[PDB]
C-alpha cells in the first residue's frame, strides 16, 4: 500500500533513468501514491538510481508576488521599494504553483539553486555547482543557463505525473526558436549583497504565455504528445504517477523545429 | 493591501511582544492576508521585533505516516523496517497538519530542531541550542523538554489566527496534572546515527487525545477561552488574523488548574 524508496527507484530504472544521468524532475506527488516519507521519498528514489556521479534538478523560479505592484518599465514604485524581500539565492523560496518538490529539494541538504531568481533552478549531485554558476541575469532561458547546460550535458527530464505545459526546458526551446514576433517580459529585481539590496532591470523572452500569438496557453503539452507519438521518449508508471522520461537535447530541439515550422522561415 | 515585514511588525508590538521575547508562534498563514513574501514575512516580523536576544519557536513534530502499520506493543513489523525513513533532527520534516509555518522555520538558516521526533520543537535566535538541547525522548511534553523550558525562560506562546485548541504548551499542562486515568502511548521510532539506524522505543502520554476521558477533543479551546475571559492574555489583529498572546508559565498554571479541578483529588 505504501510506495517506498525502493520500489521507486525499481520503477526509475524499469522507466530508462540511468545511474550518472542528470535528471530534471517535474512531479505531481498527489499522483505518486501514499509515500512514507511524502516528498522526500521521491528524492531519495531520485538520487539512489543515478548514483554520486548524478545530478536531480528542478525548477526552482521564485515567490515573488510584488509583480503586481509595477508600473508600465517594470519598476517598482518607490512607496514599496523597502518593502520588497530581496532575492537569496540561498534563502528565497522556490515558487510552489507547480508543487512541494522544488521546495522540498531546495531545502535538501547539499542543493544549489542559481543566481537568476525566475528562470532559477535547484541541482543536487555531482555538477550541482556547474549547474547553477553564473547563470545569466538577462535572458535566463537561453544561452549559458542551467537548461542549456542540461541539453549540453545530455540530461534528461522527467514528467512525474506533472502535466505536460509544465515542461521547463520548452522555454529553452522557445528563446532558441528563430521565429518573428516573439514577446518579451521586462521587470525590476531586488537582489540581496553583502553591501545591502541592489536594484537591476530584467530582460527575457516572456514565459508567462506562449512566446508568439496564435498558440494555446498549454500548447507544450502537445509538442511533448507529438514527441511521444514519434516514437521519443518513454512511458510508464512511477509508483501510481503515469511518468514520462525524455531527453534533454531531443525535446529541446524537437521544440524549436516544432515553432520553426509553422511561423518564421 | 499589501502586509508587510514592518506593517507585520508593528501589530505584534502592539499585541504585547516585546523585545528580547522567547515566542513560540501557532499560525494560520492564510488568515493573515496577503504577504510581499508568503510565511517567511511572519518569520522576519517576529525576528524584528523580539531582536538579536529574543528566539523564535514553533511546533515542529514529525512527519511519519508508518504509524499505521504498528502492531500492539508498538513496534514495526519486520518486513517494512527498512522502508520507514529514520529521524534525522536536522533533515526530518516538521508535520503540515497545522499549516507550512513550522516547516518554513525549520527551513529557515541558523535554526535548530530538538531530537524527541513526536515532540521536536525548532527554535531560532538567542536560546535556541538550550531550548532545543537535550530532549528527553520519553514523556518528551514534561520535564526538561523545551516547552518546560519556555515556561522556565518566561516565555510566550502567539496564536497567529490558529485555532486555539492547537495550543502545544497545553500537553506540557496535561503531563503536569495530577489527575487519574491517563493515557498513554508507546511506539517504536526509528533513528538516524553517524554508525546506522537504530531503533528505540518512545514512552509518554498520549497527546493524540484527551488526556483522560470524558473530554471534547477540542477541549484546549475551551480551556484557552477562560483563561482569556478571566482578563489573562491579550487579544488583537495581526495583520487580517484574529490573535491571541499568552505567558507561557499563566497559561501552563492554568492548564494544570483547570485538569485538577474537574478531575483528580
Ligand atoms: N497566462 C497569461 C499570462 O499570465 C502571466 O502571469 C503568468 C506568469 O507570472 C507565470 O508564468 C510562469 C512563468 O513565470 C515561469 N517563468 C514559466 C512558467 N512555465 C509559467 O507558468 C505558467 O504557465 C504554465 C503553462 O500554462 C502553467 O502550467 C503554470 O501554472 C503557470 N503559472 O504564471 C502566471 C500565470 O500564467 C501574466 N498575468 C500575463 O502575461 C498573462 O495574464
Ligand atoms: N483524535 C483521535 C485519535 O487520533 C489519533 O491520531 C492523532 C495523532 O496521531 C495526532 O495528534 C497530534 C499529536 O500527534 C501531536 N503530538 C499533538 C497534536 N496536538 C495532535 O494534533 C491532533 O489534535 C489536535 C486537536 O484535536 C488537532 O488540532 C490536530 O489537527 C490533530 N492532528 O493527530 C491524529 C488525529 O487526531 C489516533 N488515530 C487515535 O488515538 C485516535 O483516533
Amino acid at each position: 500500500s505504501f510506495a517506498t524508496r525502493t520500489s521507486l527507484a525499481a520503477d526509475l530504472a524499469a522507466l530508462g533513468l540511468a545511474w550518472g544521468d542528470a535528471i530534471m524532475v517535474h512531479a505531481a506527488v498527489s499522483r505518486v501514491g501514499r509515500l512514507l516519507d511524502g516528498p522526500d521519498t521521491i528524492i531519495a528514489a531520485l538520487r539512489d538510481t543515478v548514483g554520486p556521479g548524478g545530478t536531480v534538478l528542478a525548477y526552482a523560479d521564485w515567490e515573488a508576488r510584488y509583480e503586481d505592484l509595477v508600473d508600465d518599465a517594470g519598476r517598482v514604485p518607490p512607496e514599496w521599494r523597502e518593502h520588497v524581500p530581496p532575492f537569496d539565492p540561498q534563502r528565497s523560496r522556490a515558487i510552489r504553483d507547480n508543487g512541494v518538490l522544488p521546495e522540498f529539494l531546495r531545502t535538501t541538504p547539499g542543493t544549489l539553486r542559481s543566481g537568476n531568481p525566475g528562470a532559477s533552478l535547484v541541482a543536487l549531485g555531482a555538477k550541482a555547482e556547474w549547474f547553477t554558476a553564473d547563470h545569466p541575469l538577462d535572458y535566463g532561458y537561453g544561452e549559458g543557463s542551467p537548461l542549456a547546460k542540461l541539453v549540453e550535458a545530455g540530461g534528461k527530464v522527467l514528467m512525474l505525473g506533472a502535466p505536460l505545459d509544465t515542461l521547463t526546458l520548452l522555454h529553452h526551446a522557445e528563446h532558441l526558436a528563430d521565429i518573428p514576433g516573439k514577446r518579451i517580459k521586462r521587470i525590476e529585481v531586488p537582489f540581496a549583497t553583502p553591501t545591502g539590496t541592489q536594484w537591476r532591470m530584467i530582460e527575457e523572452f516572456d514565459t508567462g504565455d506562449p512566446i508568439v500569438a496564435g498558440l494555446a496557453e498549454d500548447y507544450f503539452a502537445g509538442i511533448v504528445t507529438e514527441f511521444l507519438a514519434s516514437g521519443q521518449g518513454r512511458q510508464g508508471l512511477i509508483g501510481a504517477a503515469p511518468s514520462v522520461l525524455v531527453d534533454a537535447a531531443a525535446i529541446t530541439a524537437f521544440g524549436v523545429t516544432w515553432l520553426e515550422k509553422r511561423f518564421g522561415t
